[PDB]
Protein backbone atom coordinates (compact mmCIF):
# COMPACT_ATOMS: atom_id res chain seq x y z
CA UNK A 1 0.00 0.00 0.00
CA UNK A 2 1.16 3.84 -0.76
CA UNK A 3 -0.31 7.05 -0.38
CA UNK A 4 -0.50 9.51 -3.64
CA UNK A 5 0.65 13.08 -3.41
CA UNK A 6 -3.08 13.15 -3.49
CA UNK A 7 -3.53 12.32 0.10
CA UNK A 8 -4.92 9.07 -1.29
CA UNK A 9 -4.35 5.43 -0.05
CA UNK A 10 -3.75 2.78 -2.71
CA UNK A 11 -3.32 -1.21 -3.57
CA UNK A 12 0.76 0.34 -5.09
CA UNK A 13 2.13 3.60 -5.94
CA UNK A 14 2.11 1.84 -9.76
CA UNK A 15 -1.70 3.13 -9.57
CA UNK A 16 -0.87 7.05 -8.50
CA UNK A 17 -0.51 7.57 -12.06
CA UNK A 18 -4.06 6.39 -12.66
CA UNK A 19 -5.43 9.89 -10.74
CA UNK A 20 -4.05 12.15 -13.60
CA UNK A 21 -5.42 9.11 -16.40
CA UNK A 22 -9.27 9.84 -14.21
CA UNK A 23 -8.76 13.54 -14.33
CA UNK A 24 -8.28 13.83 -18.27
CA UNK A 25 -11.08 11.19 -18.81
CA UNK A 26 -13.54 12.64 -16.60
CA UNK A 27 -13.11 16.20 -17.94
CA UNK A 28 -12.23 14.91 -21.81
CA UNK A 29 -13.68 11.93 -22.40
CA UNK A 30 -16.98 12.14 -20.49
CA UNK A 31 -17.65 15.50 -20.67
CA UNK A 32 -17.28 16.36 -16.99
CA UNK A 33 -18.20 12.42 -14.59
CA UNK A 34 -21.42 11.94 -16.85
CA UNK A 35 -23.32 8.65 -17.35
CA UNK A 36 -23.87 9.41 -21.33
CA UNK A 37 -22.96 8.28 -24.52
CA UNK A 38 -18.97 8.08 -24.12
CA UNK A 39 -20.05 6.21 -20.85
CA UNK A 40 -22.06 4.01 -22.15
CA UNK A 41 -19.57 3.02 -24.85
CA UNK A 42 -16.80 2.27 -22.91
CA UNK A 43 -18.81 0.18 -20.49
CA UNK A 44 -19.44 -1.93 -23.71
CA UNK A 45 -16.08 -1.27 -24.88
CA UNK A 46 -15.12 -4.02 -22.16
CA UNK A 47 -17.13 -6.72 -23.11
CA UNK A 48 -16.02 -6.56 -26.81
CA UNK A 49 -12.27 -6.84 -25.53
CA UNK A 50 -12.39 -9.38 -22.63
CA UNK A 51 -15.41 -11.61 -23.89
CA UNK A 52 -12.57 -12.59 -27.31
CA UNK A 53 -11.13 -15.61 -25.11
CA UNK A 54 -11.73 -19.34 -26.18
CA UNK A 55 -9.86 -22.16 -24.95
CA UNK A 56 -12.19 -24.66 -26.81
CA UNK A 57 -10.40 -22.81 -30.01
CA UNK A 58 -6.87 -22.94 -28.70
CA UNK A 59 -7.37 -26.85 -27.63
CA UNK A 60 -7.51 -26.84 -31.61
CA UNK A 61 -4.28 -25.09 -32.27
CA UNK A 62 -6.48 -22.21 -33.16
CA UNK A 63 -5.98 -18.88 -31.97
CA UNK A 64 -8.76 -17.93 -29.31
CA UNK A 65 -8.05 -14.32 -29.04
CA UNK A 66 -5.95 -13.15 -25.47
CA UNK A 67 -8.90 -11.80 -23.80
CA UNK A 68 -8.75 -8.53 -21.98
CA UNK A 69 -5.72 -7.44 -24.06
CA UNK A 70 -7.01 -3.67 -25.74
CA UNK A 71 -6.65 -6.04 -29.65
CA UNK A 72 -10.24 -4.24 -30.02
CA UNK A 73 -7.73 -0.50 -29.99
CA UNK A 74 -4.49 -1.65 -31.14
CA UNK A 75 -6.27 -3.82 -34.22
CA UNK A 76 -9.17 -1.75 -34.13
CA UNK A 77 -9.38 -1.76 -38.03
CA UNK A 78 -9.87 -5.59 -38.19
CA UNK A 79 -11.93 -5.89 -34.80
CA UNK A 80 -14.58 -3.07 -35.09
CA UNK A 81 -15.70 -4.56 -38.72
CA UNK A 82 -16.74 -7.81 -37.07
CA UNK A 83 -20.64 -7.46 -36.68
CA UNK A 84 -20.80 -8.01 -33.33
CA UNK A 85 -18.27 -5.04 -33.07
CA UNK A 86 -20.73 -2.29 -35.11
CA UNK A 87 -20.22 0.85 -34.16
CA UNK A 88 -17.49 0.58 -31.55
CA UNK A 89 -14.33 2.43 -33.54
CA UNK A 90 -15.94 5.65 -32.74
CA UNK A 91 -15.28 4.75 -28.96
CA UNK A 92 -11.64 3.48 -29.79
CA UNK A 93 -10.79 6.61 -31.57
CA UNK A 94 -11.98 9.07 -28.77
CA UNK A 95 -9.67 6.64 -26.40
CA UNK A 96 -6.74 5.97 -28.11
CA UNK A 97 -4.81 9.45 -27.89
CA UNK A 98 -5.61 8.95 -24.06
CA UNK A 99 -4.08 5.56 -24.24
CA UNK A 100 -0.98 7.55 -26.15
CA UNK A 101 -0.65 10.52 -23.91
CA UNK A 102 -0.64 8.32 -20.56
CA UNK A 103 1.76 5.66 -21.65
CA UNK A 104 -0.25 3.07 -20.49
CA UNK A 105 -1.37 -0.44 -21.92
CA UNK A 106 -4.25 -0.13 -24.78
CA UNK A 107 -6.28 -3.25 -22.07
CA UNK A 108 -5.30 -1.36 -18.92
CA UNK A 109 -6.97 1.99 -20.14
CA UNK A 110 -10.37 -0.01 -21.32
CA UNK A 111 -10.99 -1.56 -18.44
CA UNK A 112 -10.09 1.68 -16.66
CA UNK A 113 -12.09 3.45 -18.55
CA UNK A 114 -14.87 0.61 -18.36
CA UNK A 115 -15.18 1.05 -14.18
CA UNK A 116 -14.91 5.00 -14.30
CA UNK A 117 -17.82 5.24 -16.54
CA UNK A 118 -20.03 2.95 -14.21
CA UNK A 119 -18.94 5.22 -11.39
CA UNK A 120 -20.42 8.01 -12.99
CA UNK A 121 -23.87 6.78 -13.35
CA UNK A 122 -26.27 6.56 -10.08
CA UNK A 123 -26.87 3.18 -8.52
CA UNK A 124 -23.57 1.76 -9.82
CA UNK A 125 -21.27 -0.76 -7.37
CA UNK A 126 -18.30 0.41 -6.51
CA UNK A 127 -16.27 -0.56 -9.61
CA UNK A 128 -12.60 -2.54 -9.49
CA UNK A 129 -9.20 -1.54 -11.18
CA UNK A 130 -6.76 -4.45 -12.04
CA UNK A 131 -3.62 -3.09 -13.93
CA UNK A 132 -1.52 -6.01 -15.51
CA UNK A 133 -2.79 -6.25 -19.41
CA UNK A 134 -0.08 -7.03 -22.15
CA UNK A 135 -0.64 -5.50 -25.27
CA UNK A 136 -2.25 -7.97 -27.27
CA UNK A 137 -0.05 -9.75 -30.21
CA UNK A 138 -2.60 -10.75 -32.27
CA UNK A 139 -6.24 -9.77 -32.95
CA UNK A 140 -9.59 -11.52 -32.02
CA UNK A 141 -11.20 -13.71 -34.21
CA UNK A 142 -14.77 -13.16 -35.13
CA UNK A 143 -17.52 -15.30 -33.76
CA UNK A 144 -16.62 -14.71 -30.21
CA UNK A 145 -18.94 -11.72 -29.18
CA UNK A 146 -22.62 -12.71 -28.55
CA UNK A 147 -25.25 -11.04 -30.99
CA UNK A 148 -28.53 -9.88 -30.75
CA UNK A 149 -29.51 -12.18 -32.90
CA UNK A 150 -28.13 -15.23 -31.46
CA UNK A 151 -30.16 -18.52 -29.48
CA UNK A 152 -29.66 -18.69 -25.82
CA UNK A 153 -28.02 -21.75 -25.82
CA UNK A 154 -25.20 -20.27 -28.07
CA UNK A 155 -25.05 -17.04 -26.14
CA UNK A 156 -24.44 -19.62 -22.76
CA UNK A 157 -22.28 -21.80 -24.58
CA UNK A 158 -20.30 -18.54 -25.85
CA UNK A 159 -19.65 -17.21 -22.04
CA UNK A 160 -19.07 -20.81 -20.41
CA UNK A 161 -16.14 -20.92 -23.35
CA UNK A 162 -14.75 -17.27 -22.15
CA UNK A 163 -14.62 -17.73 -18.90
CA UNK A 164 -16.57 -20.42 -17.55
CA UNK A 165 -19.39 -17.88 -16.90
CA UNK A 166 -22.60 -19.92 -16.16
CA UNK A 167 -26.01 -19.17 -16.81
CA UNK A 168 -26.93 -17.36 -13.76
CA UNK A 169 -23.53 -15.03 -14.60
CA UNK A 170 -24.91 -14.10 -18.59
CA UNK A 171 -27.85 -12.52 -16.51
CA UNK A 172 -25.91 -10.52 -14.26
CA UNK A 173 -23.50 -9.54 -16.66
CA UNK A 174 -26.28 -8.20 -19.20
CA UNK A 175 -27.12 -5.54 -16.22
CA UNK A 176 -24.89 -3.58 -18.74
CA UNK A 177 -28.24 -2.76 -20.09
CA UNK A 178 -29.25 -1.19 -17.47
CA UNK A 179 -27.01 1.86 -18.33
CA UNK A 180 -26.82 1.26 -22.70
CA UNK A 181 -28.14 2.42 -26.15
CA UNK A 182 -28.53 1.07 -29.28
CA UNK A 183 -27.04 3.05 -32.15
CA UNK A 184 -26.51 0.26 -34.96
CA UNK A 185 -29.64 -1.90 -35.22
CA UNK A 186 -32.11 0.75 -36.37
CA UNK A 187 -30.46 2.39 -39.30
CA UNK A 188 -33.26 5.46 -38.94
CA UNK A 189 -32.50 6.16 -35.55
CA UNK A 190 -29.42 6.30 -33.26
CA UNK A 191 -29.15 6.23 -29.14
CA UNK A 192 -32.21 4.04 -28.36
CA UNK A 193 -32.21 2.95 -24.82
CA UNK A 194 -32.75 -0.32 -23.85
CA UNK A 195 -34.93 1.20 -19.92
CA UNK A 196 -36.20 3.83 -19.41
CA UNK A 197 -33.18 5.33 -16.88
CA UNK A 198 -29.98 4.94 -19.07
CA UNK A 199 -28.17 7.50 -16.53
CA UNK A 200 -29.33 4.89 -13.75
CA UNK A 201 -27.64 1.79 -12.75
CA UNK A 202 -30.82 0.17 -11.56
CA UNK A 203 -33.25 -2.94 -12.12
CA UNK A 204 -35.77 -1.16 -14.77
CA UNK A 205 -33.66 -3.11 -18.10
CA UNK A 206 -34.98 -6.50 -15.90
CA UNK A 207 -38.85 -4.91 -15.24
CA UNK A 208 -39.34 -3.71 -18.75
CA UNK A 209 -37.76 -6.38 -20.47
CA UNK A 210 -40.85 -8.22 -18.67
CA UNK A 211 -43.51 -6.52 -20.17
CA UNK A 212 -45.45 -7.41 -23.09
CA UNK A 213 -43.75 -5.76 -26.73
CA UNK A 214 -46.47 -3.61 -28.04
CA UNK A 215 -44.35 -1.74 -31.19
CA UNK A 216 -41.06 -0.97 -32.47
CA UNK A 217 -39.59 2.46 -31.10
CA UNK A 218 -38.51 3.22 -34.74
CA UNK A 219 -38.40 1.19 -37.78
CA UNK A 220 -39.67 -2.98 -37.83
CA UNK A 221 -37.58 -5.76 -39.48
CA UNK A 222 -34.08 -5.38 -37.78
CA UNK A 223 -32.32 -8.53 -37.70
CA UNK A 224 -31.88 -8.96 -33.65
CA UNK A 225 -34.71 -6.20 -32.82
CA UNK A 226 -38.22 -7.43 -31.46
CA UNK A 227 -41.01 -5.36 -30.53
CA UNK A 228 -40.23 -3.00 -27.22
CA UNK A 229 -43.39 -1.97 -24.25
CA UNK A 230 -42.49 1.91 -24.54
CA UNK A 231 -42.04 4.45 -26.86
CA UNK A 232 -38.08 5.60 -27.54
CA UNK A 233 -37.24 2.27 -25.40
CA UNK A 234 -35.35 -0.74 -27.85
CA UNK A 235 -35.37 -4.41 -27.29
CA UNK A 236 -33.03 -7.40 -28.65
CA UNK A 237 -34.56 -10.77 -29.39
CA UNK A 238 -31.37 -12.08 -27.32
CA UNK A 239 -32.57 -9.83 -23.73
CA UNK A 240 -36.14 -10.73 -24.85
CA UNK A 241 -36.11 -14.67 -25.11
CA UNK A 242 -33.32 -14.90 -22.23
CA UNK A 243 -35.75 -13.19 -19.87
CA UNK A 244 -38.53 -15.97 -20.56
CA UNK A 245 -36.27 -19.40 -20.59
CA UNK A 246 -36.74 -22.04 -18.00
CA UNK A 247 -32.99 -21.78 -17.48
CA UNK A 248 -32.69 -18.00 -16.86
CA UNK A 249 -35.86 -16.55 -16.07
CA UNK A 250 -36.43 -16.54 -12.32
CA UNK A 251 -32.56 -15.31 -11.90
CA UNK A 252 -33.38 -12.28 -14.32
CA UNK A 253 -36.58 -11.62 -12.32
CA UNK A 254 -34.74 -11.78 -8.95
CA UNK A 255 -33.19 -8.53 -9.42
CA UNK A 256 -36.71 -6.57 -9.67
CA UNK A 257 -36.56 -4.88 -5.92
CA UNK A 258 -33.10 -6.17 -5.13
CA UNK A 259 -30.50 -3.37 -5.98
CA UNK A 260 -28.15 -5.51 -3.22
CA UNK A 261 -28.21 -8.40 -5.65
CA UNK A 262 -27.84 -5.97 -8.55
CA UNK A 263 -24.99 -4.26 -7.09
CA UNK A 264 -23.02 -6.99 -5.82
CA UNK A 265 -23.32 -9.60 -8.51
CA UNK A 266 -22.44 -6.64 -10.74
CA UNK A 267 -19.40 -5.99 -8.96
CA UNK A 268 -18.31 -9.33 -9.25
CA UNK A 269 -18.99 -10.23 -13.05
CA UNK A 270 -17.51 -7.02 -14.19
CA UNK A 271 -14.31 -7.41 -12.30
CA UNK A 272 -14.57 -11.47 -13.31
CA UNK A 273 -15.06 -9.96 -17.38
CA UNK A 274 -11.93 -7.57 -16.87
CA UNK A 275 -9.90 -10.20 -15.97
CA UNK A 276 -9.86 -12.93 -19.21
CA UNK A 277 -6.92 -13.49 -20.65
CA UNK A 278 -4.73 -12.62 -17.54
CA UNK A 279 -3.77 -14.06 -13.77
CA UNK A 280 -5.67 -12.13 -11.63
CA UNK A 281 -2.65 -13.04 -9.01
CA UNK A 282 -0.41 -11.36 -11.23
CA UNK A 283 -2.37 -8.16 -11.96
CA UNK A 284 -2.03 -5.08 -9.21
CA UNK A 285 -5.52 -3.25 -7.02
CA UNK A 286 -5.82 0.17 -8.31
CA UNK A 287 -9.65 -0.34 -7.35
CA UNK A 288 -9.23 3.04 -5.06
CA UNK A 289 -8.49 5.11 -7.98
CA UNK A 290 -11.94 4.55 -9.30
CA UNK A 291 -14.26 7.31 -7.82
CA UNK A 292 -16.85 6.69 -4.86
CA UNK A 293 -20.27 5.76 -6.57
CA UNK A 294 -23.35 8.03 -5.99
CA UNK A 295 -26.72 6.50 -4.55
CA UNK A 296 -29.80 6.88 -7.01
CA UNK A 297 -31.31 10.33 -6.35
CA UNK A 298 -34.79 11.33 -5.02
CA UNK A 299 -37.06 9.46 -2.84
CA UNK A 300 -39.08 7.06 -5.48
CA UNK A 301 -39.01 2.84 -5.24
CA UNK A 302 -35.97 1.06 -6.20
CA UNK A 303 -37.84 -0.62 -8.95
CA UNK A 304 -41.23 0.50 -10.48
CA UNK A 305 -43.59 -0.04 -13.28
CA UNK A 306 -43.48 2.89 -15.95
CA UNK A 307 -46.60 5.37 -16.16
CA UNK A 308 -48.93 3.35 -18.00
CA UNK A 309 -47.60 -0.26 -16.68
CA UNK A 310 -48.84 -2.73 -14.12
CA UNK A 311 -48.71 -6.07 -13.17
CA UNK A 312 -51.38 -7.24 -16.23
CA UNK A 313 -48.69 -6.10 -18.65
CA UNK A 314 -45.87 -8.34 -17.25
CA UNK A 315 -45.36 -12.00 -19.30
CA UNK A 316 -44.17 -13.99 -15.94
CA UNK A 317 -42.03 -16.38 -16.50
CA UNK A 318 -40.74 -17.27 -13.54
CA UNK A 319 -42.29 -20.68 -12.53
CA UNK A 320 -40.77 -20.09 -8.59
CA UNK A 321 -41.99 -16.78 -7.88
CA UNK A 322 -44.68 -13.98 -9.25
CA UNK A 323 -43.60 -11.19 -10.59
CA UNK A 324 -43.82 -8.19 -7.34
CA UNK A 325 -47.07 -5.54 -7.64
CA UNK A 326 -44.15 -3.04 -8.24
CA UNK A 327 -46.05 0.64 -7.99
CA UNK A 328 -46.67 2.67 -11.57
CA UNK A 329 -45.28 6.00 -12.01
CA UNK A 330 -48.57 8.40 -12.42
CA UNK A 331 -50.13 9.95 -15.67
CA UNK A 332 -49.51 9.22 -19.42
CA UNK A 333 -47.23 6.57 -20.48
CA UNK A 334 -43.82 8.73 -21.45
CA UNK A 335 -41.14 8.02 -24.47
CA UNK A 336 -37.81 7.01 -23.66
CA UNK A 337 -35.65 9.84 -24.97
CA UNK A 338 -33.13 9.20 -26.95
CA UNK A 339 -29.16 9.59 -26.70
CA UNK A 340 -27.44 11.18 -29.01
CA UNK A 341 -23.74 9.18 -29.42
CA UNK A 342 -20.78 11.28 -30.88
CA UNK A 343 -20.34 11.23 -34.68
CA UNK A 344 -19.33 8.12 -36.20
CA UNK A 345 -20.95 5.74 -33.98
C1 LIG B 1 -24.20 -11.38 -23.92
C2 LIG B 1 -24.96 -10.94 -24.84
C3 LIG B 1 -25.06 -9.54 -25.23
C4 LIG B 1 -25.65 -9.13 -26.38
C5 LIG B 1 -26.27 -10.03 -27.41
C6 LIG B 1 -25.59 -7.69 -26.40
C7 LIG B 1 -26.08 -6.93 -27.45
C8 LIG B 1 -26.04 -5.53 -27.56
C9 LIG B 1 -26.41 -4.78 -28.71
C10 LIG B 1 -27.00 -5.33 -29.99
C11 LIG B 1 -26.22 -3.46 -28.42
C12 LIG B 1 -26.36 -2.29 -29.37
C13 LIG B 1 -25.03 -2.22 -30.17
C14 LIG B 1 -25.02 -1.19 -31.32
O1 LIG B 1 -26.13 -0.78 -31.76
O2 LIG B 1 -23.92 -0.78 -31.79
C15 LIG B 1 -25.59 -3.39 -27.10
C16 LIG B 1 -25.26 -2.25 -26.43
C17 LIG B 1 -24.56 -2.29 -25.22
N1 LIG B 1 -24.13 -3.42 -24.53
FE1 LIG B 1 -24.60 -5.27 -24.87
N2 LIG B 1 -24.93 -7.28 -25.30
C18 LIG B 1 -24.59 -8.32 -24.55
C19 LIG B 1 -23.89 -8.31 -23.37
C20 LIG B 1 -23.36 -7.15 -22.78
C21 LIG B 1 -22.47 -7.09 -21.68
C22 LIG B 1 -22.03 -8.35 -20.94
C23 LIG B 1 -22.12 -5.81 -21.39
C24 LIG B 1 -21.20 -5.21 -20.39
C25 LIG B 1 -20.75 -5.75 -19.30
C26 LIG B 1 -22.80 -5.02 -22.42
C27 LIG B 1 -22.84 -3.66 -22.42
C28 LIG B 1 -23.53 -2.92 -23.40
C29 LIG B 1 -23.60 -1.45 -23.32
C30 LIG B 1 -23.11 -0.58 -22.23
C31 LIG B 1 -24.26 -1.07 -24.48
C32 LIG B 1 -24.65 0.35 -24.92
C33 LIG B 1 -23.68 1.03 -25.84
C34 LIG B 1 -23.99 2.48 -26.04
O3 LIG B 1 -24.76 3.09 -25.27
O4 LIG B 1 -23.38 3.03 -26.98
N3 LIG B 1 -23.50 -5.86 -23.25
N4 LIG B 1 -25.50 -4.69 -26.61
CA1 LIG C 1 -9.36 -8.54 -26.72
CA1 LIG D 1 -31.28 1.92 -15.89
Amino acid sequence: RATCSNGKTVGDASCCAWFDVLDDIQQNLFHGGQCGAEAHESIRLVFHDCIAISPAMEAQGKFGGGGCDGSIMIFDDIETAFHPNIGLDEIVKLQKPFVQKHGVTPGDFIAFAGAVALSNCPGAPQMNFFTGRAPATQPAPDGLVPEPFHTVDQIINRVNDAGEFDELELVWMLSAHSVAAVNDVDPTVQGLPFDSTPGIFDSQFFVETQLRGTAFPGSGGNQGEVESPLPGEIRIQSDETIARDSRTACEWQSFVNNQSKLVDDFQFIFLALTQLGQDPNAMTDCSDVIPQSKPIPGNLPFSFFPAGKTIKDVEQACAETPFPTLTTLPGPETSVQRIPPPPGA
